[PDB]
């Protein structure tokens, strides 16, 4: 699955739930969740930051590094655990009904990144 | 089966095939790919001039691919980007020989090997 029950997505960098396509379709679905521009938070920068942060952007989405309208805590260990703020069950259960065509934007409509 | 252009570049619409985040992604994947198996670099590293939607997909496919992206400059093969309604991608040093390479790979049916955990590069800002 792509969140535990503790409301958190984890796993092995590469591997589902933590490929670049799902990650990039997490994003997707987060910025779009927020919408239906938004601004998500990262703590650092790598494969999988990077992979959540494409699709937010590809959604009208902007991204930073050091805080805006949703924030990721990771935790990088035997496997990465990511923790979005804020999510509840409920926006939790509206991302899973997005996720499972996300619409996407183009050209200058799609969001910036800032180091 | 080709997308770089008889002047060497790379060119259209951010979001717009050939630049969607899905193509830019195998873009990188075969960009790392080719300079590990035909340059024999077993972890090369790709410059970026700046952070967009463009230049990010495009390193996270370049580090799935077992590469290393920082924004500025050094790197083994380099970024030069031209913004505005139609971007225009520039890579360098990317001979001719290298693009029809990078194509083959690119158009080919073969899966291009992805690379997971410790094994994935790492980005610099």
């Amino acid at each position: 699955a792509i969140f535990t029950h503790e409301g958190k997505v984890e796993g092995v960098p590469g591997n589902y739930p933590l490929t670049a396509e799902n990650l990039f379709r997490i994003g997707l679905a987060l910025c779009t969740l927020w919408i239906l521009e938004p601004t998500l938070s990262i703590p650092e920068t790598n494969f999988v930051t990077l992979a959540l942060s494409v699709g937010f952007m590809n959604a009208g989405g902007s991204v930073n590094v050091g805080g805006g309208d949703i924030k990721l805590f990771l935790q990088k260990g035997e496997i990465y655990v990511l923790e979005f703020q804020p999510l509840s069950e409920t926006d939790i259960k509206k991302l899973e009904s997005i996720l499972f065509p996300i619409p996407k934007k183009t050209g200058e409509d799609i969001g910036s990144f800032k180091c």
